[PDB]
């Protein structure tokens, strides 16, 4: 392995993912990537309510890895000293060490690297899981995905390449904040001082948020994710904890693992799939008509209530044969 | 598309579907379909809990629509000036405008007409989904399916030709009715009175009732579906809002597309399917066995205690090899 | 048919399995099982709570019954004078009379024998569901599964056989205990006095516990699942009433019929997968490292909070190519 070659990545902010090849340049590489934990308060929602998130590179979720199959990921995980608690991560990529987290145990002032093989090509959720408090750590929005690309790239059932014109990482949360006995959600000065309040709200297995990149809004309007009419885009979703079925309103997903294992074979012109928690899916899709679409989880009440919608903004030439107005809204 | 011909359709209420062939006749034509909005107060229990349902052509779900592959679907929807809300229709079948959304939104007293090209074969959810009210509407069951059949008729994952004989659909629908201070159900005058405490209650994502054709029981009794051992039946079922898991009790589905996508190949030998919210599915039987069955969404609380559940009367002759009772109940 | 051979089989309690040859010995023959109801009260969690089972055979879940393709299962089912409800068996692999739940009506002090031809290869489900109070009976712990092997044993997706050293069956049950004003889970003398409180907490769709075997840590520490690295482990896994999304933390699953159906061919390189309520599902896996893995729900509320958590014990070498920590925790 000392004889593979090695090569930095840096890494992107969701919804946008690193440089990289679909189609793998080489053989076998060792990829490194550096990531900082950073324990931050967020403001999810117009209401000003806030979240103590415990974020990989600082986002919620953290940025999504890509490398090939059979390439080895190494990572250097810091837990600065800045921070008040202790973390790790498991990679539902690897093989042993629960993902790599009975290794990677780091109290703030601590860093450590850890390298594995990326053995099964697919997209994985990556997430915090500390003994004790597990799911608090992963519902605070310490999460995010990998993927593993198969070294001649994506390719449909039949064995026909998808190569892909853009990639955007959809990362869905649900988050549990406490209110007070008005209805006001709860504010507090340091994350474990909300520890015990939201035990109790997570037990009820009802989110008070369910977001798409961190909060409410944050992929819409003038952050909307862009295409073009003719330009194919694969769509990387991931929730570590709950389930959802995403859905792309006025299009679809022509070609979806929905498992997020690529040697599985695609669904294809799905309407609605379903990702369920604790995992990651991709969906391929040629846009054919421009404007706007709305990207949802389709439970409708969490996507329009509780803040699971983003946007797409799709420039081109309207296509009357596909849809057209016979008469407009008239009496 | 002005020289391809047109044929108007009568639509059926559910369960019920209008006729249509299951191999394309001749050539693509442009199927013409009408469907007169009514917000109506409908009771959906013995109790007389009643709800303020926006009713596509006055049925919950609204009626089934059968188009072949490659047809155009034209619409004329009507909103009648008795009516007291806007509304417009989204196709999941449809491509661009956010499935029709944004091109049919019209007032009490208003009509459009849409036309679009079914591209993709399989069963599709349609639902009303007017910008800002879009969960509202589809609990009010707004909502209901199309099928846009290959133009060979169905097939196996294989190629053997599957050939129905009758077809059902079944549209399932969670409503949240507000309760008073002592656990009753409330009553409003009109739809939008109803909105603020409907809102509360969706946000808990526990419905106070999930049924089939709109009430507890509405496909029981003498309104149980029939067939016939030897007979083949293909099931529709359709979820707009909320995943669903159905299963016939005593029976099996000999070949799923629980996606609802001809493209993408049947599971078989299905004891229970899965259909996420925001998406229909189709399962194919063949009955063996002559007697009730019982049509169920496998978590029995909903099925039992919420009202998801119907029944299927099959006559014929028992088949001793299949089952038996070799000692009847006794001390 | 009445010459077929008979044969006898010892049922053992999960998560352990009868004694079965995967590649059917001989011809189709009449496997012969007898299982006796209890209605008990058994203790579901550290801080004491208790829950009145109703129990085939006296565990939570039911035995695993294993039979081969086109095999009769012939079952002896008793419900002793000392219990106090009427009961009955549906099995979700059988045809007709409603899973045989309609000729199986058993009152206390008496028995009945049930048989039918396994027809269609893959796990299903089975429970008790007497007319009117099927819910509560299912989620007092009436549940199990039983695997219906294909004569030739197990195969992938190309006709590669898929031989397991060992078989784990997890019965995942959602139980839901009531709590007085204070917030302490109630106790009641007899089963029927539990019916109502149960009955309020069921409507909620919220579980207050979600265990594997029947309880909370029923299989950790000392009492985990075992394997070494180099064994090929199939691990069933059923819900009768609720979802579940099983995770093997650490791990894979190489090789899952998520549907559970053996004629469907398995999805692979799993992460994390999904069993709707109301099915039963196999995962294969062969261990590659040494060490504990926790086998999961991957809502991870439901595993660390609910008790939906198990455990592995593998015995082996590490392999430090697959993973290596190369800078140990460190300042
Ligand atoms: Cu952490
Ligand atoms: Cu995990
Ligand atoms: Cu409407
Ligand atoms: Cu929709
Ligand atoms: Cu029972
Ligand atoms: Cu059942």
């Amino acid at each position: 392995i000392a004889a593979l070659p090695r090569q930095k990545v840096e890494l992107v902010d969701p919804p946008f993912v690193h440089a990289h090849s679909q189609v793998a340049e080489g053989g076998p590489k060792v990829v490194e990537f550096t990531m900082v934990i950073e324990e931050k308060k967020i403001v999810i929602d117009d209401a000003g309510t806030e979240v103590h998130a415990m974020a990989f590179n600082g986002t919620v979720p953290g940025p999504l890895m890509v490398v090939h199959q059979d390439d080895y990921l190494e990572l250097t995980l810091i837990n600065p000293e800045t921070n008040t608690l202790m973390h790790n991560i498991d990679f539902h990529a690897a093989t042993g060490a629960l993902g790599g987290g009975g290794l990677t145990e780091i109290n703030p002032g601590e860093k450590t690297i850890l390298r594995f093989k990326a053995t099964k090509p697919g997209v994985f959720v990556y997430h915090c899981a500390p003994p004790g408090m597990v799911p608090w750590h992963v519902v605070s929005g310490m999460n995010g995905a990998i993927m593993v690309l198969p070294r001649e790239g994506l390719h449909d059932g039949k064995g026909k390449a998808l190569t892909y014109d853009k990639i955007y990482y959809v990362g869905e949360q649900d988050f549990y904040v406490p209110r007070d006995e008005n209805g006001k959600y709860k504010k507090y000065e340091a994350p474990g001082d909300a520890y015990e309040d939201t035990v109790k709200v997570m037990r009820t297995l009802t989110p008070t948020h369910v977001v798409f990149n961190g909060a409410v809004g944050a992929l819409t309007g003038d952050k909307a994710m862009t295409a073009a009419v003719g330009e194919k885009v694969l769509i990387v979703h991931s929730q570590a904890n709950r389930d959802t079925r995403p859905h792309l309103i006025g299009g679809h997903g022509d070609y979806v693992w929905a498992t997020g294992k690529f040697n599985t074979p695609p669904d294809v012109d799905q309407e609605t799939w379903f990702i369920p928690g604790g995992a990651a899916g991709a969906a391929f899709y040629t846009f054919q008509q421009p404007g706007i679409y709305a990207y949802v989880n389709h439970n409708l009440i969490e996507a329009f209530e509780l803040g699971a919608a983003a946007h797409f903004k799709v420039t081109g030439e309207w296509n009357d044969d596909l849809m057209t107005s016979v008469l407009a809204p008239s009496g």
